[PDB]
Formats: structure tokens, C-alpha cells, sequence
């Protein structure tokens, strides 16, 4: 028996861990996956001298980690099998694939995360906020009243993340970007970092925040927090919430512990459900939330009708450039070149503190001594350079988000023949109107591998402003990206899988009224009607977005928090 | 200051903390590498619920923690770039190839990891034993001797992996498929379960064994073990043992701290390397010993000479099939079948215990059940079905190991397609015999990520009895695999990048004498001359092997530890 | 080249491979229609898919 | 060096050359559809057989050459299709189509 139950060790998970565990409450929280990190639970992955050495190699842990979340009935057709093997003579049901989903209108890329800090054991870190224009209201009718609150959330949950804008400075191809980019658009854009949940240690070791981050995860008490009480048990399948009749409360959470194999039922005064936009949905359903079963409209749910519903996921458009042949040149700008490299006659020097130099002496400082001790390399880049962060945040002129970066590379022959500081990352993210038809639900008779109902998609993206403003996003890719250079073959212009980019949400959506607003949650992130119930993660948000959500999903996380100091007591230790 | 201090964290490593730590010493062991496994220091990553319930997904784990040993620069020709993006007129070194390496006199394939607990966190646990001709001599002129000496060491080194030979008794695939080549090689071939290390946890859970098996890592003295006396000291780089300027001991260890920066001399009465077969050698050459730099007959090395040459590599072939039609009728041979799948008037039944039938009355309770249960699957296999895991053991008939199994493989487009339960896999690994002018050397020049000399190799498969062999094996593992089913469209038979399968060995090699054996340590892994260096792992193996490696490293291992008992004093508590 | 230039399929069965990269903006079929001449008489897997 | 090796096939009533009473091909003309499958029993046999028969002679030669390795192609582009109207002394007790003399 414990004061609040969380469901989930994610970064919101660990936001509502953070806020109650030392506000004086007794913290019980369960993840599904295990302790996957190392001696820091729940800490980033990525964040190891081998990888930070290796980085290339830290797409396969991704990929390791991403269980897809919806997979159709598989109908290729293999037909040079010996004829002493086994066929079938129909496309059935195998390898656990969704018989029903269908194809054309899927998530394909969704997936998810079971370990122990949830996908933030892997992701890229950023953490920009939303404008007016992708924000739900905190308050109506009072902008000003509004972007207080925002700002104070915010700035917790920057605080939290340890995000900051200035841990890529002094790399040079960071800079070549961000500059020539300006330069461009001449005042109809401002492009800046990447804000990146981060902290840097040396010009080679970035310490990637996480879910570690916001809450170290530790039993207490310990040493260090001995009047905090807080408990992390991993291996722990939540199922689901009991409900009262009245559909006013929570009375426990019905666990399954996959080590012993057992079942439980836990008692908590507050529940908090931080499991994921997927799961936290089908915990609900699970639990008799919303409607379980193929939707159907004859038969409308009672409770909680707009669950699973307006389910919103972002168009991403994606590309490479090889960086033009002007811009390296412009980095060597200030040397004096002479003599043919490799040489004795051979020198290159720069005036340093001359005002027309177009660099600082930090700079030519890397460019001179990169070139001459290693006049056998033909780029004036360092070779430890950190790596580009740029970014020009939404606007109604350009309503989508863009990273031009470097994340999560699988090299595929032209991308280790061309040489890795050549290369940019290019992503924009669109934003999609939340749509009633647009659908998450669960099968009455299907189940997944844990033993719970399948989720399965009815996504389209809305015709429309999502689908006019998702192709006018590409075209801008492409015009943006020519600036810096060509495509990087092997990495053209595309749009990705539906759901790939992870940025599901809506699927419990948030509002002032449950009714007028068609949504599950106030802006206390509690359901309505139940006294003691509240969700944390993306699933809150309501609007169309296009930047990175979760740290909005933490500042709603941290409100949340606050009602919940205002309206229950800690237990006295 | 320690008693004994070991450079790696791997199984061969661990092997020697267990026996030393619990001896009474006091050891001190870095790794290079961090704890990333979770709770359990050192443990298989593969033991946690998700990745059994998804094993395809492990594949990438394990890409992701191989490091590729030697890259050579890269020739590919992409003339498709933008005219725009800058391109060279040369192919330049980069994105950390090797200059060094010929392409094509490579071990491309060869890749290490650099994690605590090493490869033992993601092998697959195949852990047989060698045969006599397979097998280095430890006793001269009495074969019995050298037979009981073996048996003991190799009986004592299953003990610490948990190795097995029944953990898969009970799965209905693993069964037909032995019982099959069984029938095929009647006294020709025997075949039994593949050898491994591992423990059934339930019918769904193998826990599979580690270096964690082998030792926990966790530092002591601690309340389970309070008068013994062990630390792990992971991400620590050792670049360098000292020597005296006698040749006859190894005075400090010097290491590089990779989160501090610093670096520092530690002392031990005993060093005991176990980096690897690879970065054994670095450290070693890096140390003073053999030759540095483009090896060279002319000026020769005045310490271990044999050191980095005779290294041995296995030819591996692998392909996958699809189960015949025969065979899967086979498994529902003693079913009666009336109606029609999916009616109310279906029936499957057997009788149990009737002496026409043709299997157990428990594979039989399964097959009917799942027939019963799941009437919309074509297949008589049950779902959570263990896999394979079949092996007839190397013979001087047939000279090479195979393996009829299920392992992490990253099933592409006709591989979600054919239905699991259909699928084997076939690997056969062949024996090289060892040759002086086959090379791991290191660069006087270049340096690896951790600015130690760049590994480059010289290695071809010897002309000969190695190359006969090689293909009289594919050859084998076509005919013999005819027999289970058909090759698997996208996996047909094929030779596997040179180094791929990990079993080099050789690299610093056992004998007896260190010219005439032209070897670098003795049958206690004592390295010649040395009167407190120590080495192990699958590099001390000087001889021509097929089967999996770790083992009989281990078991060497044991015996070098034996010699330590016997010539060091604990300090005291 | 020349062989496959003169080597026309006698029964290409209906394609039902999912392409889910298309622009918002371009046409998609809610099915697998019949298209690009396929013969929906045949059962792609008793096919001789190879015969031209 | 290229290794084909050229099974045959049980000729069975089951497998089929039919065509179309609604749909048409580019000459306007019933569209072509396949009911074939190889038979089990020695044609299956045979044709495994084959392959690891491949495998044995060629490794005599040498070893496969890689995005050439040991395959079943497609069924029907080996393009040896025969059957559809087929021989024989009489018509009902033969089943065929036309008699010795090539005659319908
Ligand atoms: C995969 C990915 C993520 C991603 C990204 C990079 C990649 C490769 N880039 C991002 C970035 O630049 N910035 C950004 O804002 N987001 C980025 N992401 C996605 C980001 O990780 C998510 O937006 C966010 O991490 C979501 O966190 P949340 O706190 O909502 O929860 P979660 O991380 O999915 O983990 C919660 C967990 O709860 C568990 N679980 C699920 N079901 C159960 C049940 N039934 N019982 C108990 N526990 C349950 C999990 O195992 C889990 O870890
Ligand atoms: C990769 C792999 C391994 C493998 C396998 C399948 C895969 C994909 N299947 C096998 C099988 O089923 N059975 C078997 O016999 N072996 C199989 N293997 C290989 C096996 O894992 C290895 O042979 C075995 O792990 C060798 O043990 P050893 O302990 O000798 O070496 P290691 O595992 O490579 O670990 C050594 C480590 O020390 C480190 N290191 C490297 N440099 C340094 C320096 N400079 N200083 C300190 N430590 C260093 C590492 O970081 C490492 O972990």
C-alpha cells in the first residue's frame, strides 16, 4: 500500500517520481522492461565511451529496442522454395503479425519501448517548446494568463531535462550551417540550436539526458534522500485499474509480476498512468475505459468516449546532403595556403586578431593545425569536429519542425564513401489535425505478447491542411537543403513510414470540457469523474503539432503534480 | 597496490577472478569497457522477458556492441553527387578506415566489443569440447594422462557456465530435426543437442550463462562473500604492462581512466591478460614485445617472436532452410482428424499411450491442443515452441562443427514471410591449421579510437588441407541439409565474411617450448621468460580447430590458475 | 537485355505490395484493385509466375 | 562456370493451363491462369535431389560465386512448358489431345 502508484519508468513516469517523491509521498512505480543501463537506472544508452566513440553503431540499440507496435498479415510471395518444403497455401496468420490491421491504414513505424526509462534510454534529445499555434490552453481566454503559465511549466521542465542551447558552439560544421543559413533567408527566419536535453563534458563527451536525469531511480530511503520513500519494480506487467461504481475512483492496480508469474492488486490513494501513448491507452480500455472491440458507433462507450480517438502522428520528410564544395573552401578562408600539401615547401598561416578575418583565432587555430599536421587529409574540418545542431522552429509561415542534424546513421556504402563530415541530416516534422476517425483501438479477441488485447491502427492523414502542408513541407526540405548541398545518394528526399518518428499523440487527449471538447483528461491531466487518475506523456496532448512533444508532455506532467500536492496528503513516515 | 590484477572483464577474465578471488587474493580486474547489462554486472544481455518474447530483435543488439577489428579504405565510386557538393579527386582515408590493411588479404568480418562482461553478453553459449586432434597436448608421450587432465579442466569449466545438454529436450522442432538426421545418418554420424551454456528457467525462459555465470563482478568484500577481496574497475583503458630490463617480470600496469582523463601505475605480484585475442596482442606489442609496424623477416624482434603470427580464423558456412513437407506431416502422424478446421463438429485425437503411435504421449497433448485451440493455423507446431538446437560434432570423417540451430538473425523480406517455426539455421565452421605467414600485426603510424597501434591483419585461408576442407563442408552442409528442407529463399548457402564468426585464434599461442612450438606461453599460459605474466583466451589456442573456441580457453584458463595457487601467497586480510 | 525485352508474362496475379511513403498529397487506393494488366483469376501461389 | 540442372515433372490431371470466361489479355483474347504446383512424391524427390546434386558436381569445379548461389528459380522461366496439348495412342484411356501423327 502506497500513496501514489506510477505505471512507468519513462521521462513522465520520472517527472511525477521527481515531484512527489520529494514532496514527502510514498512512491510506488512499476515498469514493464527491465534495468537496461547499467548502474544509473534509466539512464541514456548512448552515453559510453564506446559510443560516443562508435556513435554509427548506436542505430542497431534503437533498432534492438523498437518492438513495432502493429504488423500486418505479411502477403509476399516467395515462390522459389524447393519443392520438398512446406508452403501454405494461403497468407495466414504467422510470425505474430495483426490480422487486423490493415495495411493501408497503419502506423507501420509505431513501435515501442520495454526497458527500464522508457525510449528515453535512446532518444535524440530534443526538447524545444510549442507556440501558441501547436499548445493546448492552460487557461481560456487569457493569453497572457496563459503563456505565464507555459513559461513557468516550461522552464521546470527545462530545468528537469538539463536542456540548453549552447553545448555545440565550437564546432565548425555546426557553425558553417547555422551561418550560411542566415545568411539566406535574410530575415524571414531565424535559425538556431537544437535546445538538446544535454550536458557536455569534453570537446568528445556529451552526457545525453533521460529519464535518469529527471529522477536517479534509486529505492529510498537511501543515504542521500533518507526521508524519501520511493520503490521501482521492473518486470511488472500493470493490466489493470479497478474502478469503482460510481466511476468516481481507482481502487487498486492489478499487476502481473513476470519474474515470479504471480498476479497482484496494489492500493494507492493517487494512480498515475505514464505508460506510453500506446499502453497507457490500452491499460484503460484493458480496464473498461472507452470501447474495446473493432469501434463501432451503433454501440458508443459511456465512459470515456473520446479515448482513442484523434489520434495525431507527424508527416516526416528526411534527407542527406554532401556538403558544397563553396563551404568547405569558406572554412579555410583566412589561411595562406602555399607549397602543395605533403611537401617541405608546404605552409598554411592566418593573421590572428585581424579584424578581416572572417573567423575567430579559435577556428583557424583548428583549421591551421588540422592541415598541417595531417596535410595528408583534403578538408580543412578537425576530425574529433563535433557535429551540426541546427534548427528554425515553427512558424505559420513554414508550420513544421526542422532539425538539420546528425542522429541514428546506418551506413550503407555511400554514406562510408563519403567522408561523415561532408554529411548533414536533414528532418522536418508536419503537423496533423486531430480527426475523430483517426483511431487507436484494441481487439476483443486478438492479443499481443503480453497477454493484452492488440492495439490497432485506423490512421490516415487528414486530407487537407495536414495533407497540403505535409508535401509543401518536403518542397521546403528541398529548398532549404540546397543551400548546404546536394542530396547524399542513398538518402534522397522521402517521406517515412507512418509512426516511425514516434511522436504519437491524442490517443487520451486533454481539455477544458470533456464533452464540448472531446477529450479525456483536464488540464490537471486527471480523467473526468475519477477523483484519483491521472496521465502523464504525449497521449495528453490534443493539438496539431509538429516539434519534439515530451518536454510539453513534462510541463503537463508537472501541473499535474501540483494538483495533486493541492488535493492529497503524504502519509507520515 | 593488488595481488593480482586482471586486464578484461570477459568470461576467460571472470574465470580467472573466480578462481583467484575465491582462493583468498586480492584482485583488481579493468575493463575498458562499462556495465550496461543492468543489475546483474556482466550478465547476457538476451535475459530479459522482452528479448525472449521477440527474439528476432537481439540481432541488433549484438551488431551494435561488434566494433569492426580492421576497415580498409573504402574504393566505391558514387558519381551521382549534386555538382554542387564537394567531392575528392582521390579516396583519401576516412571515417576511420585503416591504410594499412589490403582488402583483400583482410578478416573483414573481425570485430571486438568493449563492454564489461565482453562477448559473453551476447554469444550464443555453444560450449563444446575439442577432440583429440583438435586439442593442444598438456601432457607429453601419455595420451591418458593428457586425456584425464582435459576431462578434468573441461568438467570444471562447464561447472562455471552452466553447460548442458538438455535445456531444448522438449521442444517439438528440436526433436524432429534430430531425430531426422538421425534416421538419415544411421551409423554413419551421431548426433546429439548442441552443448550449451545456459539454464531453463520455464517453458518460455532460458537464462542463458555469461561471464556473470562465471563471477557475479560485484565488488568485495561484500556480506555474501565478506573475508574475500574483488574489484571491477570498468571504463579504464590499460595501454601498458612494464617490463624489467631483464626480460624476466612485469613490474606495474599502466591504464588510462576514460572518465577522468587521468592516467595512473598500478602494482600487482600477478598480471593476468584477458582483453581479447586482439587486444591481447595490442597491449603485448604496445608493451614491448614482438615486432611494431609492418612486420619485417629481415630485422626480427628479440621478444616473443611467434607473437601475432600462426593466428587461426574459421571458414563458416551458414544458409537456412524450410522444413519439408514430410517432416511436419510427421509431427501430426498419430492424430485422428475428423470435420474441417473452424467447425463446431472438428475433431484431433490421439490415444494416448497406444503402441502404434509414433511419438510420446506429452508431443502429442501439445499438437492436439494446438490444433484445437488455434483451428485458423495450418501448422502442427505449437506457438512458444523452443527452438532447434542440433549438432553433430566434429570427426576426423567429417572435420568441422556444425550446428542445426536457431540464433540471432535478422530475417529480411521472405523471413517474416516464411512462417518461424518452418525455419532452421545451418552453420559449419571449419578448421585452419595454423601458418607462420598469417599475421595480426599493428601500426607504428595509425591508432585506433583509443590511440593504440591500429590492428591490420595479413590472413588467407592456407592453400591445402584448410581450403580442401572448407569446401568439401559447404559441400556437406548442402547434402546433409537436403534433408530437413529446402534452402530458404534470401539465406542460401554461402561463405561469411572472413572473421565474421569470431573464433580467431592463435594470436598469442600455447606449447610446450616457445621455439620449437614457436609459441608465446607455456601449458600454464605463463608467457616465456615472464616469471608473473599471465594471458588468456582463445588467442593461447595454437592448434587447428572447428568447434567453439571459449570453452577450452576457459579450460586453460583453469589450469594457468592452478599454477598461481602454487606460486603466489594471498597478502592477508 | 534483349531476352527480357521479348519475354511478356502469361499471368502476373494481382500485386498486393504495400507502399506506405507516398506524399499525403498523392492518390491511394483504399484496396488492391486489380491494375497494371494483373490476372485476378490467379491464385499468386499455384502460379508459374516465371512463364512468358 | 553456370550450373543449370533441368528436373522433370509427374505430367498430373490437377495442374492446369485454363483461361478466362470474363477477363482478357492484350490481344483481346481469354486471359491465361495457372493452377500448377509441382507434384509431391518423386517429382518433389527428384527435384531436391537436384539441387544437392548441383551442389556436389560444382564444388568439384569450384565454390559458388556470391548473387549467384545455389537457387530454385521461378517456377516456369526455365520456359520448357509442355502437356497442354498432349500425346497419345488413344484419347480417353492416354487423356491427351492429339495422336502420334500429331493429329487433334
Ligand atoms: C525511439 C526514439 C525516441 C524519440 C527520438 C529518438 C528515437 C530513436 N527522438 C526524440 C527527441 O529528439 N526528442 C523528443 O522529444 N522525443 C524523442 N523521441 C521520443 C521520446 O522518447 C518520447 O516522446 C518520450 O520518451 C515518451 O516518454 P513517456 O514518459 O511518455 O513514456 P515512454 O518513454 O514510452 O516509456 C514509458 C514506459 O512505460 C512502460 N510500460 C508500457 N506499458 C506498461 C505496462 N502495461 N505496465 C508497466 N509498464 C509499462 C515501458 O516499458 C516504458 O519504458
Ligand atoms: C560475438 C559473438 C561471440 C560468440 C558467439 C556469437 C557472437 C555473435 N557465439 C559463440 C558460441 O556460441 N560459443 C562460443 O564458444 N563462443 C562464441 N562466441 C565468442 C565468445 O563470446 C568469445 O570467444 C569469448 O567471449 C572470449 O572470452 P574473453 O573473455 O577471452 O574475451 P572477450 O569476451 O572478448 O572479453 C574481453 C574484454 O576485455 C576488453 N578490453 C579490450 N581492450 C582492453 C584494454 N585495452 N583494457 C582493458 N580491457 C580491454 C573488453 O572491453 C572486453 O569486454
Amino acid at each position: 500500500k502506497y500513496d501514489v502508484v506510477i505505471v512507468g519508468s519513462g521521462p513522465i513516469g520520472c517527472t511525477y517520481a521527481r515531484e512527489l517523491v520529494g514532496a514527502g509521498y510514498k512512491v510506488a512505480m512499476f515498469d514493464i522492461g527491465e534495468i537496461d543501463s547499467g548502474l544509473k537506472i534509466g539512464a541514456h544508452k548512448k552515453n559510453t565511451v564506446e559510443y560516443q566513440k562508435n556513435i554509427d553503431k548506436f542505430v542497431n540499440v534503437i533498432q534492438g529496442q523498437l518492438m513495432s507496435v502493429s504488423v500486418p498479415v505479411n502477403t509476399l510471395v516467395v515462390d522459389t522454395l524447393s519443392p520438398t518444403s512446406w508452403q501454405a497455401s494461403t497468407f495466414f496468420v504467422r510470425n505474430g503479425s495483426n490480422p487486423e490491421q490493415d495495411p493501408l491504414r497503419n502506423l507501420s513505424g509505431q513501435a515501442v519501448t520495454r526497458v527500464v526509462g522508457g525510449m528515453s534510454t535512446h532518444w535524440t534529445c530534443a526538447t524545444p517548446r510549442f507556440d501558441r499555434e501547436q499548445r493546448p490552453l492552460l487557461v481560456k481566454d487569457d493569453a497572457d494568463a496563459d503563456d505565464a503559465e507555459w513559461d513557468r511549466l516550461y522552464t521546470k521542465a527545462e530545468s528537469y531535462f538539463q536542456t540548453g542551447t549552447d553545448q555545440f558552439k565550437e564546432s565548425i560544421r555546426h557553425n558553417l550551417v547555422l551561418n550560411k543559413l542566415t545568411e539566406e533567408y535574410k530575415g524571414q527566419r531565424d535559425f538556431q540550436q537544437i535546445p538538446l536535453a544535454a550536458t557536455r563534458r569534453s570537446p568528445t563527451f556529451v552526457e545525453w539526458s533521460s529519464a535518469n536525469t529527471v529522477f536517479d531511480l534509486q529505492n529510498r530511503p537511501n543515504t542521500d534522500a533518507p526521508e524519501e520513500r520511493f520503490n521501482l519494480f521492473p518486470a511488472v506487467a500493470c493490466e489493470r485499474v479497478v474502478r469503482n461504481a460510481l466511476n468516481s475512483e481507482i481502487e487498486s492496480l492489478h499487476i502481473h509480476d513476470l519474474i515470479s508469474g504471480d498476479r497482484f492488486e496494489i492500493k494507492a490513494d493517487v494512480y498515475v498512468l505514464t505508460a506510453g501513448a500506446v499502453h497507457n491507452t490500452q491499460l484503460l480500455v484493458n480496464s473498461g475505459f472507452g470501447q474495446l472491440g473493432r469501434p463501432n458507433p451503433a454501440n458508443p462507450p459511456e465512459l470515456l468516449p473520446s479515448l482513442g480517438s484523434y489520434i495525431t502522428e507527424q508527416s516526416l520528410v528526411f534527407c542527406q546532403t554532401v556538403m558544397s564544395t563553396e563551404l568547405i573552401d569558406s572554412v579555410k578562408s583566412d589561411m595562406t595556403i602555399r607549397g602543395t600539401p605533403g611537401e617541405l615547401t608546404y605552409s598554411v598561416t592566418y593573421t590572428p586578431g585581424a579584424s578581416t578575418n572572417k573567423h575567430p583565432d579559435w577556428w583557424n587555430e583548428k583549421v591551421k593545425n588540422h592541415m598541417m599536421q595531417h596535410q595528408e587529409d583534403p578538408l580543412p574540418i578537425p576530425f574529433e569536429d563535433p557535429e551540426p545542431q541546427v534548427t528554425t522552429l515553427f512558424q505559420p509561415s513554414h508550420p513544421w519542425h526542422t532539425q538539420i542534424h546528425r542522429d541514428a546513421a546506418a551506413a550503407g556504402a555511400v554514406q562510408q564513401s563519403i567522408d561523415s563530415r561532408l554529411i548533414v541530416d536533414w528532418r522536418f516534422f508536419g503537423r496533423t489535425e486531430p480527426k475523430e476517425e483517426n483511431k487507436l483501438w484494441f481487439s476483443d479477441k486478438i492479443t499481443d505478447a503480453y497477454n493484452m488485447p492488440q492495439p490497432t491502427f485506423d490512421f490516415r492523414f487528414p486530407a487537407g491542411r495536414t495533407s497540403k502542408e505535409a508535401e509543401d513541407m518536403m518542397t521546403d526540405m528541398c529548398v532549404m537543403s540546397a543551400k548546404i548541398g546536394g542530396f547524399l545518394p542513398g538518402s534522397l528526399p522521402q517521406f517515412m513510414e507512418p509512426g516511425l518518428v514516434l511522436h504519437l499523440g491524442g490517443t487520451h487527449r486533454m481539455g477544458f470540457d470533456e464533452k464540448e471538447d472531446n477529450c479525456c483528461v483536464n488540464t490537471d491531466s486527471r480523467v473526468f469523474g475519477f477523483k484519483n487518475l491521472f496521465l502523464g506523456g504525449c497521449g495528453n496532448i490534443p493539438t496539431a503539432y509538429g516539434a519534439n512533444p515530451t518536454l510539453t508532455a513534462m510541463s503537463l506532467a508537472i501541473k499535474s503534480c501540483e494538483y495533486i500536492k493541492q488535493n492529497f496528503t503524504p502519509s507520515p513516515f
